[PDB]
């Protein structure tokens, strides 16, 4: 069933709760065993929220090498993402780790360090040239190369350095600044707009590593992010592209990381960008 048809039936019915329900019901359940550990109590923003242990990031460290992130593996689509908390003070230096590990090019941040007046991740990237950080414990140095600020997301070049063994590499930044503190935008403008200045960047591309993605918790925005894109991805690929069916997206992804899409709101606005995203690229 055409998505936009399926979506007008949903609205003029006001059934957004009753189909979110239905995913909610329906969602894949698996053991997340390492993530309740009590040594990574401290390694956790929420305790319902947790990877699972068939699909969670590993550090490459012997002492402990748990870290609140998902590897989301869409084999039709052939793309793949990271789904990561937002790092808190005693992780900075683990999601550090995390990128230089996977070989990551891109990291997209969808959420402001302060809203609704509490913090909702550490100031993990350093906001003036000529005072770089340092994560000791990971033995990693980040630089801010530059800055670039429009006004609805920046982009930022970020040099990290293996101290281990004095290779570079060039981290992209991609953070979307305009999201508002309750509900969804009203328009899905800007953050297609921002979508396609991800891809742009060869971030989403198969030579590199996955894409690092997360908000507060690593689930809502992070969600809507991943399975537009994907959505996308399936109706350039297929014949017939009113087939891709995006609760049986979301379900397929919700096999790798729990919770992805937190609201009804959050449902409509995927759906809408998709419904928007298809048309636009579509001869344009
Ligand atoms: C929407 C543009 C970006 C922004 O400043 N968002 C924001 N900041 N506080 N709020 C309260 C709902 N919403």
């Amino acid at each position: 069933m055409e998505m936009e048809k399926e979506f007008e039936q949903i609205d003029k019915s006001g059934s957004w709760a009753a189909i979110y329900q239905d995913i909610r019901h329906e969602a894949s359940d698996f053991p997340s065993r390492v993530a309740k550990l009590p040594k990574n109590k401290n390694r956790n923003r929420y305790r319902d929220v947790s990877p699972f242990d068939h699909s969670r990031i590993k550090l490459h460290q012997e002492d402990n090498d748990y870290i609140n992130a998902s590897l989301i593996k869409m084999e039709e689509a052939q793309r793949s993402y990271i789904l990561t908390q937002g790092p808190l003070p005693n992780t900075v230096g683990h999601f550090w780790e995390m990128v230089w590990e996977q070989k990551s090019r891109g990291v997209v941040m969808l959420n402001r360090v302060m809203e609704k007046g509490s913090l909702k991740c550490a100031q993990y990237w350093p906001q003036k040239e000529e005072k770089e950080m340092i994560f000791e414990d990971t033995n990693l140095k980040l630089t801010l190369i530059s800055e670039d600020i429009k006004s609805y997301y920046t982009v930022r070049q970020l040099e990290l350095e293996n101290l281990t063994t004095q290779e570079t590499r060039e981290i992209l930044h991609f953070h979307y600044t305009t999201w508002p503190d309750f509900g969804v935008p009203e328009s899905p403008a800007s953050f297609l707009n921002f979508l396609f200045k991800v891809r742009e960047s060869g971030s989403l591309s198969p030579e590199h590593g996955p894409v690092v993605v997360h908000c507060s918790a690593g689930i809502g925005r992070s969600g809507t992010f991943c399975l537009a894109d994907t959505c996308l991805l399936l109706m350039d690929k297929r014949k017939d592209p009113s087939s891709v069916d995006i609760k049986k997206v979301l379900l397929e992804m919700r096999k790798f990381r729990m919770g992805l899409i937190q609201t009804a709101d959050q449902l409509r606005f995927s759906y809408l960008a998709v419904i928007e995203g298809a048309k636009f690229i579509m001869g344009d």
